[PDB]
């Protein structure tokens, strides 16, 4: 009667608090253990049963065979800088090509989202200003610098420095990651876990 799971920052900030409230009404007897986790770091923990499931970005084709992937949603990735950044009003990635970036976490390694974005539009590599694996730390770091970064729209909307940040109004396309429910496919689902996932799905809409 316990559920142990990991959640992405976007989910942890909006869907999760509402989902745990609704879930606790329906299953008042189940104790939840929630933690951060991103793929591929969660993979060993999913494999060995220490996590029941992880809600995380990943890429369909790049997930260990042991795991199934129920896609929930495509995240909304935004580019974020300090509010009066010289590139605040930029609409094309080429206009950003000389900025320094805070490379943020992603399944394929820090900055993978912006590097992939720059690559797909025929640009050279984005310039590395620093690596910030902590989504907790990221908004305050960017607010106190002229670094740009990428983050989930949910983090951009819900962080303690929101009054000191902007989102770049891009007309170019960012490779949005798909958020999955990741879990051993040989693990039957309990109605408790399944219901918690439905609630998270419901409130992330």
């Amino acid at each position: 009667g316990h559920i142990t799971f990991a959640a992405s920052p976007a989910i942890a900030l909006a869907a999760l608090p509402l989902a745990l409230a609704s879930f606790a009404r329906e299953f008042p007897d189940v104790t939840v253990n929630v933690r951060d986790g991103m793929y591929p770091a969660v993979s060993p923990q999913l494999r060995d049963g220490t996590l029941d499931f992880a809600l995380t970005a990943a890429h369909k084709h790049d997930i260990d065979t042991d795991l199934e992937a129920q896609p929930l949603y495509v995240s909304d990735v935004v580019i974020v800088g300090q509010r009066q950044h010289p590139m605040a009003n930029a609409t094309r990635l080429a206009e950003l090509q000389e900025c320094r970036w805070a490379f943020s976490s992603a399944p394929r390694g820090p900055g993978a989202i912006i590097r992939n974005a720059f690559a797909r539009y025929g640009l050279p590599e984005p310039k590395l200003g620093l690596v910030c694996e902590s989504f907790l730390a990221l908004p305050g770091v960017v607010a106190h610098s002229d670094l740009l970064t990428t983050m989930p729209r949910t983090l951009y909307e819900r962080n303690a420095f929101k009054d000191q940040l902007c989102s770049i109004p891009l007309q170019d396309a960012l490779p949005n990651p798909t958020i999955y429910v990741l879990r051993r496919h040989d693990l039957p689902v309990t109605p408790a876990a399944a219901g918690l996932i439905r609630w998270i799905q419901h409130h992330a809409l």
